Formats: structure tokens, sequence, C-alpha cells
């Protein structure tokens, strides 16, 4: 049958169809996958029958490496175990069956659902294998022979050149299960590289015909770093580890956020004005799927991969990674590798298209040359997604009508805004000074403040208010508490405890940014580095010391973007010091296989 | 200014609109799925202000003055229930910013009373915000509508209204601190007495008093004849104050039931008590999450008389009696009643049409009923509400007309796809089909030789949007009673219920009731003297039981009379009476004319 024709149904009545964002398959606002791939079927099956889902993956074979499932109704996280083909642990109905990449399933690998177990066979349901209508009421696509001998179960596939990895069961019983796959240190090494110097960057290599690249130059000049002929590389294996961690930590952060918002004692730790709490909760409940983009900061090298923080509120660097660096490669890279942030623009337009933003969105940026290209970069994504826009620089163009409605300069109503401003800046206006958030709805001089916009109930804001929770460092000790000793986490606390004193630690303000007010204390007493900034008075958290690697004279940090909650790209930042700050450079990154 | 024009904003940016009135569905005001009130009344503003700024709301009330008797607020984000205290005007407890301020009915606020929000305290005064008082644009930026003088005399605070003929009851603060607060009012027993009454016999009902040209009434007659009870000239009455109490109880218990439902669906230990097939658990939860606001109607069963008001159960899944109370009794009144009272269920059909209009049912609704003539008029009554709301429908009697296409889609007789279903069947009947049969999913068919479609093949098809939603089996299962008792111990309207006969129950006597039964089946009433007062047979003798504190119906004019109230969209939608010669009301008990009298 053609594309999308109904071929049959798997148990419980889950359709099986024959097999850029018109291909997204959703149930309510829960993403199932890309029509009509094998993963989309497996996730939809689990969603409709058991209310759980597995995290976004690039290819089906990667599913076998996952060790958790997300229970959609409460954002809970469940254990998922993996068993190798030939296991004493029988493959029960409902289990995920995973194929490694290879043969019939060349680069992708494959995934199916086991529907029934017999004595010498098993029936499974799947998408993207069978493309013809199944017979009346038959709720399985293929039967695979099973050999039970000496208590061990082995499945034999119908293709002569495939490799079945095993099956996965949602259970706490670890017996017979395999440990989580850990990447070998060496594949995570960041290494330096050089371009042949033929003078590719000895002039105006950035196109001043492009308004966007022009805005960048006006704020930075024709420069990315101290030596544009030098770049770094990472293995494709490393990129996949980054993608995995990004997708997992994002879910881990959302789970801790839910926990925080369900408990006043945990919420009090964030130092957000109490008058906002009910609103934080409302935002969490109704804008849960509305986060557009964020950035995670990681330390990556032979030692493994650890997250320092997650900039979920107002993340930048997009332009540099998804545009300036594309121009850089285009201008001087003749290699086989690729810029892992190449599709950022498109990914973002995708998020905006499936968001519930109003047709016209006002973009709010500070009157600051550096913010001009960021605001215009997002405007291009909004335009590609079909929205009309207007850029507000500063707050002077804003005023109120007689009734107290918000209007812009051309006289239109402002009811939807994407901002570059951090929510914390608005919280400051509350703390400077009631039965409600004290916002003005009229002024003799028509003086509109930041909070008078962002907290007007009728204004639809992006990023949503709840994002101040995962973007506040007070969440780190909570994440450590919920997932103690997790491979990607660093032990962090609200005090310098016994183990921390033993490991050395970083002191970081909970609502800071740009590498401000950071103190790095070695496992001795010595202060490795300390920075200044305006956040020295806020509460701090203490995070296990885990210093950036030094490669070719610079400390290099890896950053990944989330867009709509999934990996959207990678970029590097480098600094002469251990602490990355707003003025650290963007370093060209090439992923090589 | 005109009706609906923005006059300004209260603190936090909550708009205040003009309510000058010079399908009322356009009149309902929501924020997302939350009902705030009627545009643009004082109650609508109060609730919208509390929802927007604090994420809480108070239940539906008939009049504003009634808010003062409330003792809880609902937290929207988790269906949690918060304590609310009332303080009289002149109390030591000061009227803080954010507090509700209630006026009794009287003077400028005639019979509705009034409600406002206190926005700020000034030692000698207080500013407040409200909606149905001033209808003109407020000064630019001013976020309050009126100032009231406040006098502070010896630790106490008293407010004086700007009108000379009004009465301020006091203010309410969401706190667990009870100091200085009022005890929740309780109605006087005598006011809850149900009285017998009689019409003059002039032959009004001696012939064909039900109009047989009206399909609905005709369908009623084909099942029951031109009869409602044994003596159509006799009726019962209750006071307007007893009805206000029923309205109040109904709204409160519905939320208590939804709160217990949430708690059950969060804990596997509690859910296992319901004896529902494990394979459905994930679905039950999905339903509660997605269909939270889609319940259309339910019926609560109460014992009411001078001892008070107690609830026996809540038929949340498949309830009937709508046709009787809202149509047949309307015809009865029109035909023989010439007094000043009214049928408390007279607006049922309109209430129902409104719920459907705001539901998210698909454009075409298939009505599924069993082949019982008694179910014909019930299916047709609901079809009338559906039609009134703009939906197209087709009634399916039994499952014979159903079949699947080549791939396995569900179609009706005329071949149209079955997408939306309002059923008359109980969910437990489908649950039984599962019990009859380890699968990896609900074992439904999507193809068969004979094209034999079972009930579950329709109701548990993912693509079929069914009403009532699946989650309603929880509040309709009597396993929820001990849970509810556990959550609200000694609550005013609740009866002590357990899964065993405990010490307190032996002392009071108790009713033994199957958790998934209906219609008075397999009920055992046992006295404190340890004597069986009554037993009914039936088909549910094998399931788990709950034991509920004995509280027998009152006997009035020869019959035990039970009070039932309908819920429509989560709020009170009417009241009706059922009477029997025995203590246990059954499917065959009759409907008794009821008139609310002022
Ligand atoms: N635990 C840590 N160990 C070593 N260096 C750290 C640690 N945490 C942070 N740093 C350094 O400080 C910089 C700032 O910390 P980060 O958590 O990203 O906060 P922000 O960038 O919001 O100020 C990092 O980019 C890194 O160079
Ligand atoms: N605790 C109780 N004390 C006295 N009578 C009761 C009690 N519970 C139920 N009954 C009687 O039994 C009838 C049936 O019980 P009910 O709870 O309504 O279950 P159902 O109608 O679903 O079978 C009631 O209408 C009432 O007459
Ligand atoms: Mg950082
Ligand atoms: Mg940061
Ligand atoms: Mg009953
Ligand atoms: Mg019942």
């Amino acid at each position: 049958a053609p594309f999308g024709t109904l071929l049959g149904y798997a148990p419980g009545g889950v359709a099986i169809y024959s097999s850029d964002a018109v291909f997204r398959s959703y149930i309510d606002d829960e993403y199932m996958g890309h029509k009509w791939q094998c993963v989309e079927f497996a996730r939809r099956f689990l969603f409709l029958n058991y209310g759980v889902v597995f995290t976004d993956v690039g290819m089906a074979w990667e599913i076998f490496s996952l060790r958790f499932l997300r229970e959609v109704v409460n954002d809970n996280i469940l254990p998922l175990q993996a068993f190798p083909n030939g296991s004493p642990r029988a493959p029960v109905a409902g289990a995920l069956l995973i194929w490694d990449k290879g043969g019939e399933f060349k680069d992708t690998g494959h995934v199916a659902i086991i529907t029934q177990l017999h004595g010498n066979k098993v029936r499974i349901a799947e998408q993207n294998v069978i493309h013809s209508p199944l017979p009346q009421g038959q709720q399985w696509t293929r039967e695979l022979e099973m050999v039970v001998e000496n208590g061990c179960y082995t499945l034999k596939d119908t293709f002569d050149d495939t490799t079945i990895l095993g099956w996965m069961i949602q259970t706490e019983d670890t017996e017979y299960s395999l440990p989580q796959p850990e990447i070998a240190g060496e594949l995570l090494k960041i290494s330096g590289a050089r371009l042949e110097n033929k003078g590719q960057f000895d002039g105006k290599w950035l196109d001043e015909k492009d308004p966007l690249q022009n805005a960048y130059v006006q704020a930075n000049g024709q420069v990315i770093n101290q030596d544009p002929y030098h770049y770094y590389t990472i293995t494709e294996s490393a990129e996949q580890e980054l993608i995995k961690a990004t997708n997992e930590l994002h879910l881990m952060y959302l789970h801790a956020t839910d926990k925080v918002l369900k408990d006043d004692n945990l919420l009090a730790l964030f130092d957000i004005p109490k008058i906002l709490w009910p609103r934080l909760r409302l935002s969490w409940q109704r804008r849960r799927h509305h986060m557009i983009t964020g950035r995670m900061d990681f330390c990556m090298d032979e030692r493994g991969l650890k997250v320092y923080e997650y900039n979920a509120d107002s993340a930048s660097c997009h332009t540099e990674a998804g545009l300036i660096l594309e121009r850089w490669a285009e201008q001087g890279y003749k290699g086989n590798g690729f810029n892992p942030a190449e599709g950022l623009i498109n990914e973002l337009a995708g998020a905006w298209k499936h968001s519930r933003a109003r047709p016209f969105v006002h973009i709010m940026q500070d009157k600051d040359i550096e913010e001009n290209y960021h605001a215009q970069f997002m405007e291009q994504a909004l335009h590609q997604a079909g929205f009309e826009t207007r850029i507000l620089r500063g707050l002077d163009e804003l005023g109120w009508d007689a009734a107290g409605q918000l209007i812009d300069g051309e006289g239109r109503l402002v009811n939807c805004v994407w901002k570059t401003w951090a929510w914390e800046t608005a919280f400051d206006q509350i703390r400077e000074v009631f039965a409600a958030v004290p916002i003005r709805t009229g002024h003799p001089q028509n003086e509109v403040r930041l909070i008078d916009v962002l907290l007007r109930p009728e204004v639809l804001v992006f990023e949503p208010l709840w994002t101040v929770i995962p973007g506040n460092k007070a969440i780190l000790p909570i994440l450590w508490s919920l997932f103690p000793h997790h491979r990607y986490l660093l032990d962090t606390d609200f005090t310098v405890n016994d183990e921390l004193v033993k490991t050395g630690y970083a002191v970081k303000p909970i609502a800071g940014r740009c590498g401000s007010n950071i103190d790095l204390v070695s496992h001795h007493e010595e202060v490795l580095d300390k920075t200044s900034g305006k956040f020295a008075e806020q509460k701090n958290i203490y995070q296990q010391l885990w210093c950036l690697p030094k490669v070719d004279g610079k400390y290099i940090q890896v950053c990944t973007f989330t867009v709509g909650g999934n990996y959207g790209g990678t970029c590097l930042r480098g600094d002469e010091s251990l602490v990355i700050k707003k003025e650290s450079d963007i370093e060209p990154l090439i992923v090589v296989k």
C-alpha cells in the first residue's frame, strides 16, 4: 500500500501504517515520532497501552542502550532493563525487541514489539518492514522462531543478515540484565586540527550582504576567535554520547522540576518571590510543552561526560553555532566532517511551528548591539515558521491605552512575546518593592517596565515562566538527590560537605550566569580561580570540582542545544582560564567519523 | 459603558468588565478548561481573580452570599482541597489583602448578596475590587473599584459599606489557623423535612395525560404506560432552604469525589482495592489526565430529613432518571399542579445541552443502548440534548448493527465510522468481558469472521471518544467510600465506610454493598441489634463488599423516600425523589412528584 495507508492493528488497537514537520506524529501534545518509522510505532504502542515512552533517539538500535522510561501522566521515570538474545530472562508480551544496525537494517537498526510468546516462536508487531495489508484481524506482522534450551531463550530472525540485540523490560529486577553501556574514554577526546592557510580568513569572509551576519559583525567584527585557521574535532561516537546525555538530562531536569513544584520546602530553596509560586505552578501545568530552546554546559574528555548546568531560561550562542560557524566551514573547511549545529535554524523553526504562539509575536531585546543578531536570528526562525514579528529594543516603544491594555509603537496589542531578557531580571523588579504581582496597568508618563509586560496574564511569553526552575542552580542538589551517583551528574549540595571537601568544589550563585562570581577550590585549600560579577550576594550551591580539559592552549567546554526538548546541536567555547565567561570564544567544531 | 467593555484591572492584571446587559453559552466565561462564571458577574470576577493570582477557585454557588458558608478552596493544579476560614465583620482577625469579602443578600444587593476582593489595607480604610457594581471606566491605572471605611476598636476590625442598606457578612482567608473564625453553618433540621401533599382530584390524570405525539413521552409510555407512580394526585415538598443545602452538598461532594479519584489513581495500593483488571490501569490514568473535564452527568443518592443529609453513593458512570425528573414530572406539573412551587429538575435538558456544547465531543455522536424498551426513552432524552447542542446522532440498540471494514475500522449500519460514543452501558460490563478471558494490551478485536463486535471492541478502541469517560468508574465504584471517609473523616455528609465490619460499625448497624453493583442489588441492611433488616438478591453476590454505617431512609406518607440529585458538568443540575415500600431503593422503585416550596 502507499504511504500512510492503514495496514492493520497491533494488540489494543494501535494502528500500523505503511511507510519537513508534516511528518511529525503526535497524540495530543506528546510526540510519537516520524511517520511512519519503526520507532514511531513502538513509542505509540507503549504510549497508548501503558502510558510510557522512551526518550528521542537518532536510530532504533540506540534504544537498547536506554535504562529508563518516562511515565507520561506524572512525568515519573521508570527503570528499563536490557536482556541479550540468548537470555535466561524470557521475552514477554509487550517487551521492546531491538535489532542492531546492519544488513537488512543497515544504518538504522530496528525496533518491534513482542505481542505473544509461544513454546517455539514469538509474534511481533512493527512498522516499516511489512508494507502490505495484513489479513482480517491479525494483530502481528511477523513470527520469529524461538529456541528454548537449557532455560535460555534465543530468537532467530527472518532475515539472514541481521543482528538481534535483545529485548527490554520495564522492571526493577536486574537479574540476568546487562549493565548500562559506557563509552570508552578515548572516543570522547577533543583534539586540535588546522586548515591549510591559503588566506581564507584574511579579509571580509563573513557576508555583509546578509543582514544577520552584518548584525554579528557590528557587534563583533569579522572574528570568531584568535585563530580561525585552528579548529577542534570530536568523533561521531562522541556526538551520539552528547545527544544521549542531552535527551536524558533534559528529562531528568523536567522530573526534578515537577518534584520542586509539588513541594513548598523545595521551592523555597530557589529564592523566587513567594507571590510568584502559584503562577510558576500554573505555567508548569499549561505551558509544559512550550519551551523552545535551551543550552547545556558540559565538561567532556577521557574522564567521561558531566553537566555543569542547564541554561533553560534565556540561552544564546545559537547564531554563532548555527550561522557564523556554517559561514566559517563554507569559507575554509574542505574536509569530510560536519558542523553539528548546521540545522539549528530549521530545528528552531520546527519548534515554533508546533508551538501555540499567537500569529504575531513581539520580540523583546535589550537596547544592546550584542543582542541584535540573537534577536534577528530567532526572527528568521519565526518567519520561516510563518509568524509575523516586530522587534522591540528596550521598553520605550511601549505604552498603555486608557483601559490599561499593552500596545506597541505602531499601536498594536502585545499579547505574545519571545524575549532575550532573563526572567530573573523581572523578579528583581518585584524584590525591589501586595495581593498580586505588582504590575502597572497605566502610568501618567506611560512608563512601561519589564515586569509590566512579562507578567501580564494575557501576554503569552516564551520561554515560559516555569523554565526558571531548571535554569536555577538550586535544582542541582535536587537532581543529585533524585539520581545519586548518576554518570552525568556531579555531586552538588547547599553546603560544602565531607565528600566535597575531599574532591574540591565550585561555588556558584544559583541565579547567576556568564561565569560570574564563580570560585574553584581544589581538593586542598587553594583557590584555582575566582571571578567577579554582580551576583555575589545571592545563595550559592557547591558542586564537585571537575575542571575543563586543556587542549591546544585553551580550556574547552562542550555545549549542546535543546530545541523542543531534544538535542538540536553542539558547539565549543574556549577560554584561557578554567572558567568560561560571556567573553570566551566560540571554537570551530567538526564531527568526524 | 456597554456590556463587556474593559473598565480597568485589579491587582496582578485581572480585568474588570462592564456588566450592563442593556444560547447563553457565549455568556459562560472560562480560562482554558476552567469555568470562572457568568459574564460579567461579581462571582465571575472573584473566582477569576483567585484562579489567576493564586491558582485556586471556590465551587459553583447559586448566589454570592453563599460563598460565606464555604470552608474549602480547590487548588486547580492538583485538584487539591485547601481550608478556608470565615471571619465576621468586626473580628480581631484583620481583613488582609487578597481576602474574599462577602455581603449577605439585602438592600442594594437584594437577594444575590455580593462578593469582592480586598486589594489593600490602610489603617483607616480598605480598597476592594469587584465587577457588578460600577460599570464605568476606572481612572487610568487605578486597580480598585471602591474604598470602605475601616474602624479599629480595641483589637477588632469593622468595615462600613458605601451603601446604607447593605449587610457585610465578613471576610475569608485561606488558612489552617482557626482562631477567631466561624464554625461552618449547619441547616436547622426542620427545614430538611420532606412533607406529603395532595392535589385536588378533578380527573386531571385519569386518562392519557402524557402527550403521545411527542416521541419522547411516547417512548416513555411504551415502557411504563401512562403512569409515574401509584397515586399521581399525591406529591412531596421540600423547602427552598433544603434545596440550597442539596445544591451545596452536591457541589462539595463532587469535588471530594474528584479529589479521592486523583489520590486513588496516584497510588497502586489504593487502585488494587477496586478489583479492576490491571491491564486497564495505565488507561484509567490516561483518561483521568485527558478527560478530566469531560464527564457529562451523574446522580448522587442521599438520605435527607431532620437528622441531616448523608450520601449513600455517587453513580458517576451510567446514571438515569433524567427523563423522569426533567420531562415526565414537568408534564405532571403542567397537567395537575397549580401551586407556587416548582419542579427542581425542570431545566435538566437545557443543563445537559449546555454540557455537551462545551464538551469536546466529535460532530457526529453514536448513542449506544442495550435492547431494553426502558432504555429507549433514556437514549432519546439524551439525543434531544445532543440535538439541541448541535450534534448529529444515530442510536444503536444492541451491538448487531456494528462491524469492521477491511483494515479493521469500526463502522455502523449505514457504513459511517464510529468515532464518538455516548453509552448507556456500564463500564463494568466491558470490564467483565476482559475478566472472562496474559495479553500485552486490552484484548479487543479489530476483525472477525462473523464480524462479531463485542461491547469492549467499541469502548476500548483508542480512536473512540467515549462518554462517560473511563475514569468515572473510580467515583462510581463503592471501593471509593472508605477512601473518601479516610480523606474527610467525620465529614458532615459522609457515612463511616470500611472494607470490614469494624468496632464502630458493629455499634451503629451497617449496609453491606457490592463495590460494583447497582440498582439496589445484593444489599444487606443490619441493625445495631445485629439483626438483618432487609436483603436484596441480584447478580453481584460474588464481588467484594464495603460496609457503610446504617442510616435508613425516612418513611413519609407510607413510603421510604430517597433524595437524588443530578450532576451535569460537575455542578448541581436538579433533584428528584424515589420511593419504596422497603428500606432499599431499587430500579423498580417509583419516581415521586417533588415540589420545592418557598
Ligand atoms: N564543578 C565545576 N568544576 C570546574 N569548573 C566548573 C564547575 N562548575 C562550573 N565550572 C566553570 O565555571 C563556568 C561557569 O559555570 P556554569 O555552571 O556554566 O554557570 P554560568 O555559566 O551560568 O555562570 C563553567 O563554564 C566552567 O568553566
Ligand atoms: N448506609 C445505608 N443505610 C441505610 N440504607 C442504605 C445505606 N446504603 C444504602 N442504603 C439503601 O440501599 C439502596 C441502594 O444502595 P446504593 O448505595 O444507592 O447502591 P446502588 O443503588 O448502587 O445499589 C439505597 O437507595 C438505600 O435505600
Ligand atoms: Mg555556563
Ligand atoms: Mg548558566
Ligand atoms: Mg443507588
Ligand atoms: Mg449505584
